[PDB]
């Protein structure tokens, strides 16, 4: 029973139950459990997901040591989850030097400059987003934002990943919309992670085996046709590391879809919940959007980077709702960091959500206050506490793309509409008690036309 480990190391934490460990304690969610451990235990604690020891760490130096200083040597991979099948080749899932290769091959895809070329295609769908919003706006009926934002998120994806171009909300069941639609179990992994190789030998998959088979073929539909977008950029690359294979490109595409789809849509919904429940911040943003882009002029790459308040609204939103919730690295070797022994196989965990709401680093942390990210105040913000995109060599590769995409949505939408709360709006919003950082009730708000 692996449940003596922290107890030996002199590291504190909750007593595990046989077999389940501390998972019973997840009934309020990952987040509330992390906060309560933090406030009960201080700078470090340990717990067991089943038999898996997990060590939480909250010292910023120690966090930097783990995420950055000792990344390639010790804290290189994430907690293995499965069964993944061919998606083991996905970059977010791959390990050790197999990953170091993929990161290299896929990096220039995400540069400052390549993102600059991607904006005019993201624009044409900002319009779509607005005319989609208008036909819901002139019909005075509260709007579920995950739906209209989700549709925009997806529109960006298929063009930026494959050059495909659809009006998904309206324009129909396109041969591409319904596969990507397959966009309770994942807990019972952890009492039984010895069953992963069982499923992995039953060829089952957490990526529905028909979606992938479609993209696997739909991507190999797009390849031999050409012979602007991620596919392009990846394909152009395979012309020091071995070039990207053919099933590898598919799995990365899948990861880009998974990554971008329910992230862009959900943050955008959080931002509009906050903007609507704070009518004044919406006002200041709408002023900035008009002083920079007068006469509803179309946003650009450089004018997006110019909007400082827009950036403050985005950053603070992700402080309250960091959708990763936690960052995790597998300790791959017996190791000591900043005066603490961490033994092999331990999963080291950084409770991002809990650290973003710590009253010790943040005043009024449950309040939404975009002035903490002002040039005046922004300096006092430890980048190893605020880590909505991770840090170090393994942080979110799509960071600059995520931000640009979202801001482009916001600017366009805020140029035509203000957003009020509605009687069905959940005030105060509540996080889905499950494993995902989404709201319980979906965000429904009033939309008006300026
Ligand atoms: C609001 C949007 C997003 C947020 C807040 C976000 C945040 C994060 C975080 C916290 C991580 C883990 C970082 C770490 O472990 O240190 C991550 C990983 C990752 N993200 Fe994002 N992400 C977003 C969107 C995207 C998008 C649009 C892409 C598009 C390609 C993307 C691609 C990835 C990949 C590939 C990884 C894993 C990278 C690796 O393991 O090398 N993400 N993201
Ligand atoms: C089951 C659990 C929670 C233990 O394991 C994870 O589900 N976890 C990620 C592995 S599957 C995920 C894609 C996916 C596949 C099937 C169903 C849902 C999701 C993935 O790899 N997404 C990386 C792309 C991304 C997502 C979010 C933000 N940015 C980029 C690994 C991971 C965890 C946190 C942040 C980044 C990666
Ligand atoms: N380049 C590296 O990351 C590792 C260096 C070492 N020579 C090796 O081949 O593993």
């Amino acid at each position: 029973h692996s449940h003596g480990l922290f107890k030996k190391l002199g590291i504190p934490g909750p007593t595990p139950l046989p077999f389940l460990g501390n998972i019973l304690s997840y009934h309020k969610g990952f987040c509330m459990f992390d906060m309560e451990c933090h406030k009960k235990y201080g700078k470090v604690w340990g717990f067991y997901d089943g038999q898996q020891p997990v060590l939480a760490i909250t010292d910023p130096d120690m966090i930097k040591t783990v995420l950055v200083k000792e990344c390639y040597s010790v804290f290189t991979n994430r907690r293995p989850f499965g069964p993944v099948g061919f998606m083991k080749s996905a970059i977010s899932i791959a390990e050790d030097e197999e990953w170091k290769r993929l990161r290299s091959l896929l990096s220039p895809t995400f540069t400052s400059g390549k993102l600059k070329e991607m904006v005019p295609i993201i624009a044409q769908y900002g319009d779509v987003l607005v005319r989609n919003l208008r036909r819901e706006a002139e019909t005075g009926k509260p709007v579920t934002l995950k739906d209209v934002f989700g549709a925009y998120s997806m529109d960006v994806i298929t063009s930026t990943s494959f050059g495909v171009n659809i009006d998904s909300l309206n324009n129909p069941q396109d041969p591409f919309v319904e596969n990507t639609k397959k966009l309770p179990f994942f807990l019972s992994i952890t009492v039984f992670p010895f069953l992963i190789p069982i499923l992995e030998v039953l060829n089952i998959c957490v990526f529905p085996r028909e979606v992938t088979n479609f993209l696997r073929k739909s991507v190999k539909r797009m390849k031999e046709s050409r012979l602007v977008d991620f596919l392009q950029l990846m394909i152009d690359s395979q012309n020091s590391h071995k070039a990207l294979s053919d099933l590898e490109l598919v799995a990365q595409s899948i990861i880009f879809i998974f990554a971008g789809y329910e992230t862009t849509s959900s943050v955008l919904s959080f931002i509009m919940y906050e903007l609507a429940t704070h009518p004044d911040v919406q006002q200041k943003l709408q002023e900035e959007i008009d002083a920079v882009l007068p006469n509803k002029a179309p946003p650009t790459y450089d004018t997006v980077l110019q909007m400082e308040y827009l950036d403050m609204v985005v950053n603070e939103t992700l402080r309250l709702f960091p959708i990763a919730m936690r960052l995790e690295r597998v300790c791959k070797k017996d190791v000591e960091i900043n005066g603490m022994f961490i033994p092999k196989g331990v999963v080291v965990m950084i409770p991002s959500y809990a650290l973003h709401r710590d009253p010790k680093y943040w005043t009024e942390p449950e309040k939404f206050l975009p002035e903490r990210f002002s040039k005046k105040n922004k300096d006092n913000i430890d980048p190893y506490i605020y880590t909505p995109f991770g840090s170090g060599p393994r942080n979110c590769i799509g960071m600059r793309f995520a931000l640009m995409n979202m801001k482009l949505a916001l600017i366009r939408v805020l140029q035509n509409f203000s957003f009020k709360p509605c009687k069905e709006t959940q005030i105060p919003l509540k996080l889905s008690l499950g494993g995902l950082l989404q709201p319980e009730k979906p965000v429904v708000l009033k939309v008006e036309s300026r």
